[PDB]
């Protein structure tokens, strides 16, 4: 901590303050996360993050545990896909960056996933970009260490835009599906400029994705009415068409994100498969136009 010097506060998680800083010996420039909260487990949780590289994964630098605290040192990135979306609203991201930033996406999940290492809370905001065309993920498996609230720190409201189903009707075995799910959310909202789903609470939320999905049965989810949370008095609302939901995104793109957007998690596509899908037959890597 007091090897850093602070340059400005550039967000703030559920797992406390994230400042843009400087090391005072080396000169790098990192993202410094303070944990708010060191257990043991936690601990040994984060020293596992620090082994898991990967381009499209933020490097984690460095986990300082001093003085019973916790900080972590990110490699660091100067701009967010929200940012970038909301900057580039007025025509859209160019739909080859979003196949190109989809598919490092991707690679980074399929990275991740099979060393059995969730995110469980994509978003805009973790989702980094930099100038020489790369995204990457932020926070990778922090959830599993640290928990997370309804509420920041800070008393802001977490996003319950991303989350999947299984999620919001109680499951507590998360798989690797729950990524997939958020980053099919993402995806939909670069193509549209609009959020797919922005739930404003657990019902709100589950009540939107069936609007658009169709309520969930025994048919398209075997178990679905076992779950924790699931209630037969759920009113049952017919699917949309995705041609109504995503236009003006193509037909291969339609089809990859049906596939990601699969109620049971056990036929949603995979990272590593939805690699193979022919919507990335033609990616390329653009550069973006990009104001810091
Ligand atoms: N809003 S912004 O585009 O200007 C922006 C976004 C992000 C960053 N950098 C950043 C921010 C960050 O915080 C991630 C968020 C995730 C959502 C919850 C708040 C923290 N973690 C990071 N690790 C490396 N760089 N980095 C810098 C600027």
């Amino acid at each position: 901590m007091e090897n850093f010097q602070k340059v400005e506060k550039i967000g703030e998680g559920t797992y406390g303050v994230v400042y843009k800083a400087r090391n005072k010996l080396t000169g790098e420039v990192v993202a410094l996360k303070k944990i708010r909260l060191v257990p043991s487990t936690a601990i040994r949780e984060i020293s596992l993050l620090k082994e898991l590289n990967h381009p499209n994964i933020v490097k984690l630098l460095d986990v300082i545990h001093t003085e019973n605290k916790l900080y972590l040192v990110f490699e660091f990135l100067h701009q967010d896909l929200k940012k970038f979306m909301d900057a580039s609203a007025l025509t859209g991201i160019p739909l080859p960056l979003i196949k190109s930033y989809l598919f490092q996406l991707l690679q980074g999940l399929a990275f991740c996933h099979s060393h059995r290492v969730l995110h469980r809370d994509l978003k805009p905001q973790n989702l980094l970009i930099n100038t020489e065309g790369a995204i990457k993920l932020a926070d990778f498996g922090l959830a599993r260490a640290f928990g997370v609230p309804v509420r920041t720190y800070t008393h802001e409201v977490v996003t319950l835009w991303y989350r999947a189903p299984e999620i919001l009707l109680g499951c507590k075995y998360y798989s690797t599906a729950v990524d997939i799910w958020s980053l099919g959310c993402i995806f939909a909202e670069m193509v549209t400029r609009r959020a797919l789903f922005p739930g404003d609470s657990e019902i709100d939320q589950l009540f939107r994705i069936f609007r658009t999905l169709g309520t969930p049965d025994e048919v398209v989810w075997p178990g679905v009415t076992s779950m924790p949370d699931y209630k037969p008095s759920f009113p049952k609302w017919a699917r949309q068409d995705f041609s109504k939901v995503v236009p003006p995104l193509d037909e291969d793109g339609r089809s990859l994100l049906s596939q990601m957007l699969h109620y049971d998690p056990n036929k949603r596509i995979s990272a590593k498969a939805a690699l193979a899908h022919p919507f990335f037959q033609d990616v390329t890597k653009p550069v973006p136009h990009l104001r810091l």
